[PDB]
């Protein structure tokens, strides 16, 4: 069969300890699950399963995907579960949900991701007991999200390795970062994010409506060039040319093409292929290169056939290398900005860029699109979408 | 296409703060991944993906499934990811791996689960800062594993609801518990667990220790069982004796198509013929296996009377009694080697663990049609039907 | 023998998590110890011992009094130690230093107190290990400073007990609080605190800051006081406005014999003529100053009518009203420059703090006989009688 | 102005995380306060003040000295407070109580120390908030007890500095340690500790346990001593065998004037003749007892040859060897029953502990002149001279 994405939605990407500083991830997920149902004309009672990628669920309780679905009104007869492939969790959950319908084990899937890096706690193993001496409380965000398990250094150090192997200077990375901020600021002023964003009510001394990405700001090349390196003491990656820590959620609604036709739904696009490949963890930023090539081969497309591309900009150094290797037209890649300016909610980033890719394809009439991300531990994932 | 299970393996189920008290889950997972490869004659370089269910990964680092796969020798070109559907993660990961091969996106999958509840840390959100007063360090095992998010009480309280709704007395629950211990001790003495268990070497500073047997299997008496106080409700029926324990362990299986296994001369353990997952009310999450098993049997085209062997995970004695009563299958074919009440319940790996016991017991006695099923916290159930080859 | 106070000094009393939010207590103590030596013309090599009262020393390292004395330039030949009688630590340390000289075991003592309640950490006993369940991180400031060990409630609840037995309404407590703020606001503008305060340099990463004035002194109106919610009892009288605050600071004095001061040409601030410490019921700890002051006056041979100036620590508005009513001294001579309700309450240093205000104000107006007194948690009181020279 | 010690007592010195692993210090302190009152025939209502040295009071509540006195039956009218001069706190509290009676401010004092190093918690300053990254939970026992605030290394490193200045080999330190173990093993078998030790009832959920013997006394052999690796310096001399251990316990004495004991028919253990405290370089804090003992003897009018019994705290074998070498007193009269290397070193109570051993051993053999002394972290020493009656 053929699987389509009938609708999509996402929250505003909040800043670290910002708008969603005390909002649990499943509360953000419930808002997005409710949104994709209303935008497609599908009642919650018709959902079979909810697949939400999430990387930092410590302290959220039993199965936060189930909590988000129940809060969204999905009936108890349906099932829900989370999955963790780091930064590709949000996009991989869509591929997994697509397979549920392809094998005939489900009819309607809500797939996506959610992440609240502000709510990540500090932890320590204390069952054995500390007989003597000092011990460390571990930041679960750094440990389970931003630190390579094999080599021990931060993910930003991996971007420094890509910068050396591809010989990307500090000036070329700052130019990529400033260009990313300007494309995002222009898209926000023109309202190109209003379609995909669903407003979220932060209930507090009065409720607050969060409707815009609080990370999108105006950047200047001079202020960027003054920043000190954030990882290597004599390195190239800074806080300006690297993605930020963020909160948010995003999801999509999946069904077969015949099911959408019977319901009179005009889908956002049809999933034509997908792929996931592993690379060396030292250069995990090069993940999207073999993943995109494998997805295009599975779809039968050449790189020149793509009308629009959404590649997640974890770091300026990795994103420059991905565009250089694949050699696609940079004018069709992240036309509304990227994670360097909008933000990077790890569990939801895969579904976030998939939202931007779908609405921009319908807005400009693009026929063939591709979304791809790099994954910590040395992996990449990509998906090809054709418009309907 | 048709997907088969070419081989399977599991570690010994360790006790809480016992043999694996300081062994991370991925070290247990790597041992099982290496085992299913050796038992099938398949090199690690042929694995496409590793899907490991895990419920308590806090503090273990980035994607423990990837760590376990790399330590097992799986090449970096392959992919790996974890999934969390609580107690059914281990069995659901097999169902997900079967779909990768069914859709043609992979050829060889290693699927299973791993859990180290002893290594679960205590946590607290400290970014905002505590200006004054006391705060609580939260046990991640209790919070994210054994506590219902909607009603707030322990999973044992949900079993009390099943005991009340089904009118299961304390005596019927203790009789089920002792019967579970006796079936497990007999299977252990007869060596019916040696085929599925892969030995694990616990490397320590003062000499290494080989863990080869389930550390929870012991002799139980009805007299000592009847004296135990209720562990959740002050005037309830669920005790520490008739409830499953907290444990560590890992289990996995190797998946491939039937034609691929035929080309390699592999004699598979069984064929996955159907599977299903259904949700129920969280108040009575133990009743999950009832609609899940019925849906799996219909998808397989089997009647309940067609089943030759059944493995139903015994989260609680009260929950397991209700499942056998409703489904009405022959209790002599259900958990013939014991259950989680005596063997243990490592949440993330328990789904694949009972799938291991079901596969090896089917081959030794020549059973044709089998079924594995579990209950899932939050009100869900999962079941899988296997046919021998 | 006769013991005199040759000099005195104190830091500005900082707000909780304010100017000294990251300043250790011994750094505040070093500034005051060096100050009392420079104000008296005495080299550090002449100090015999340093006695610094401190209540919350957890996490500051080995013997913070020794650290404060060494950082102040006192040579290693001298000795230093801390003592803990809660809120009366600062004043009791002066009485102890007086006894060292009286018994002939020392010649020159630096005595006082220091407290940094902002730097108090959260703690938990973790050696035995938490096998399962949640536990609480204890605020050492609340536990070891502001919580009665026998009854378990906050010190503010003891003030509620004083309010009931003495029939103290909210209006009389707010009127005392507003009167305390106004006397402190008037004294600060007139510069009556400049002599006793030594400036403290808060060295920071983005420029240094000089702290020279008490940041807790604010303008209070009786209307704003009546709008405050009760802070302890849900239907009580003590609020955050009529109770002292949590603060950081240090204060000290320089002690020597009267003949020693004469040989060095020092004009002393005053002569210690008597002191006393008495215990009371912990339920009504606020009445501590009543029997302690009576015993000190009896030991000195003074009547209440002989006192020209009185400093009674205002831990709570309810406690200070009961002390003034029972002892019956002229309220116009009690805390003429305000009290802890407006200035602040650094627990370890509060005893020496009110001694600083009493000494400098006595010389400013030519008072002959003075008395300082405090209430102590756990049901104790301490008082000292001072005569001008 | 003559002060005598009417009675004394101490608990069994428990091992780190041993018998008193969950016993708070004030509970041990209460047992000793009750014992010295019955051993002297003094009612609790006659005690004026309780002075208890304590070094690690974090998490123990408001003023543990007051809690210990209240639990021992001392009335609320009495006063109590703690003091901290590290390892010399227990002995210094006796000197402070002696001064209260000498200055006429008290008649009957209970002085001593208490310490439960097992109950010391881990702490961290969390008020400002941890925005990102990991932080350290600090062990209050290591930080506030065993770490030099000026140089940052362990107290065992300071002993290495003393071993270097006196050129003390590993062989000479291990021989000194074994001699202390053997002298302690002989004293326990001969029952020379029963008079001073008061039994403590450890009330638990699973039966009460009576602790009446020091559990660290084991008896050592030089072969096992020479095989131990250095505990501080990678190529050092101090090992776990020749260094004192971490322990829990309490000890106290009862002070009064000589006319008071004669008026009550009390026969005192001994008369306090003099005391002294001196500071030294913190790098060589082990040399503390050398100027302190010489100063006390000079103040008492005694020559070193006059001492019939000497109790010098063996913080480390390297430190104790240098002290015996400098004063040159007869090694057969120094620590005749062993020392802290074998019995243990409870920081807050160690000063009063060696004072207990000295008083009872003086009576057992009829010694007339004794001396107790300890070294103090941060570069200090304290000593006291006792004359029998
Ligand atoms: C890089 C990182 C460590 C930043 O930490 P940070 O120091 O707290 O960043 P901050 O913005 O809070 O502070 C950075 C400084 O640079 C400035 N700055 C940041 N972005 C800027 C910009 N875009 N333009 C100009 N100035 C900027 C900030 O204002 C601040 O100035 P300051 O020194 O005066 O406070 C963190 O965002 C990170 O780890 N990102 C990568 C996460 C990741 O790996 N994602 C992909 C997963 S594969
Ligand atoms: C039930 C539970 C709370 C037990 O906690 P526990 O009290 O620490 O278990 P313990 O064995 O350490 O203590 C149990 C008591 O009963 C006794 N006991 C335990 N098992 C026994 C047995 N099988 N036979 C006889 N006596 C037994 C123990 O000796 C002990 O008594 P004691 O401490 O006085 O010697 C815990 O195992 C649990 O939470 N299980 C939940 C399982 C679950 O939720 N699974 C997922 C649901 S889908
Ligand atoms: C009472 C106490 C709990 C208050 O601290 P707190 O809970 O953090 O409350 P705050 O001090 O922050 O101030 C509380 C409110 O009252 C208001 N307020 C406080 N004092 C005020 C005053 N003097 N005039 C007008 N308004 C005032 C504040 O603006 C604040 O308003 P908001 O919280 O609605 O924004 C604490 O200071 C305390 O325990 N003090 C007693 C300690 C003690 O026992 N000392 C004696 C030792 S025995
Ligand atoms: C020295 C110190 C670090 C020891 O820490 P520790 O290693 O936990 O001590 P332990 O006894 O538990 O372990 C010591 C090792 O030496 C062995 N050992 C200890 N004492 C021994 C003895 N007397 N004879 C033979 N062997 C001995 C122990 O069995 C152990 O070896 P093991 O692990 O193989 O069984 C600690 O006691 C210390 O720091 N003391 C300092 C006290 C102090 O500073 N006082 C201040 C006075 S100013
Ligand atoms: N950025
Ligand atoms: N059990
Ligand atoms: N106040």
């Amino acid at each position: 069969p053929s699987i389509v994405i009938a609708s999509a939605a996402r929250t505003a990407v909040g800043s670290f300890n910002g708008a969603f500083a005390n909002t649990p991830a499943h509360e953000l997920g419930a808002t997005v699950i409710s949104a994709v149902l209303e935008r497609a004309g599908v009642a919650a009672g018709e959902v079979n399963e909810v697949i939400l990628g999430q990387v930092l669920p410590a302290g959220e309780g039993q199965n936060p995907a189930r909590q988000a679905a129940m809060k969204a009104g999905v009936p108890q007869e349906a099932t829900a579960w989370g999955m963790n492939q780091l930064c590709g969790s949000g996009l991989r959950a869509v591929a997994l949900g697509m397979q549920q319908i392809a094998t005939g084990d489900a009819s309607i899937i809500v797939a996506g991701g959610m992440e609240s890096m502000s709510m990540a706690p500090h932890c320590a193993h204390l069952r054995g007991g500390v007989k003597m001496g000092d011990f460390k409380m571990i930041d679960t965000m750094i440990k389970d999200g931003l630190t390579d398990a094999f080599y021990g250094y931060h993910m930003g150090t991996t971007a420094e390795n890509v910068a050396k192997q591809w010989q990307l200077s500090r000036d070329e990375q700052d130019a990529f970062a400033v260009a990313s901020y300007n494309k995002a600021e222009a898209a926000q002023k023109d309202g190109r994010f209003k379609d995909e964003i669903v407003p979220f009510i932060v209930k507090g001394k009065g409720d607050i409506t969060v409707d815009a990405d609080e990370e999108i700001r105006g950047a200047t090349l001079d202020k960027m060039a003054k920043l000190r390196p954030a990882f290597d003491k004599e390195g190239t990656v800074t806080a300006g040319n690297a993605s930020t820590l963020n909160d948010g959620a995003a999801a999509a609604l999946l069904m077969s093409e015949a099911e959408a036709s019977r319901r009179g739904i005009q889908p956002l696009g049809r999933i034509v292929s997908w792929a996931t490949v592993g690379v060396d963890p030292k250069v995990m930023g090069t993940g999207p290169i073999p993943a995109s090539r494998k997805a295009l081969e599975r779809a039968g497309w050449k790189i020149g056939d793509l009308d629009l591309v959404e590649a997640n900009e974890a770091f300026a150094a990795q994103a420059c290398a991905v565009n250089k290797d694949l050699g696609w037209d940079p004018s069709i890649v992240n036309v509304n900005g990227g994670a360097i300016a909008i933000g990077h909610p790890i569990g939801a980033s895969g579904a976030r860029i998939l939202n931007t890719l779908l609405f921009e394809m319908k807005r400009r009439g693009a026929r063939k699109g591709l979304a791809t991300l790099c994954i910590g531990g040395g992996m990449g994932v990509a998906m090809c979408i054709e418009s309907l």
